[PDB]
């Protein structure tokens, strides 16, 4: 529905530690079970291909998650994300 990649949630250890929840703000909780087994630090590092391997078969959904992966990384790179999430 939305999946506009909220830089607020994508960089809040609350969601990050709770990937499913992290996906909630991305409308990809659909793949929560497939992406839950993987933390944010790894999620944000995944790729369209890996996502497929998990369960994200939607070229639209996975390739899209790659957008959420970056916003998290950069902010993670800018120490904008609590080291607690790490």
């Amino acid at each position: 529905s939305n999946s506009s990649m909220n830089p607020k949630s994508l960089t809040d250890p609350k969601l990050l530690k709770n990937i499913p929840m992290w996906l909630k703000s991305l409308r990809l909780h659909k793949y929560s079970d497939a992406l839950s087994g993987t933390p944010w630090i790894e999620l944000i590092y995944l790729d369209d291909e890996t996502l497929e391997k998990k369960g994200v078969l939607a070229l639209g959904a996975r390739r899209k998650l790659l957008k959420a992966f970056g916003i998290v990384i950069d902010y993670k790179e800018r120490d904008l994300i609590d080291r607690s999430a790490y």
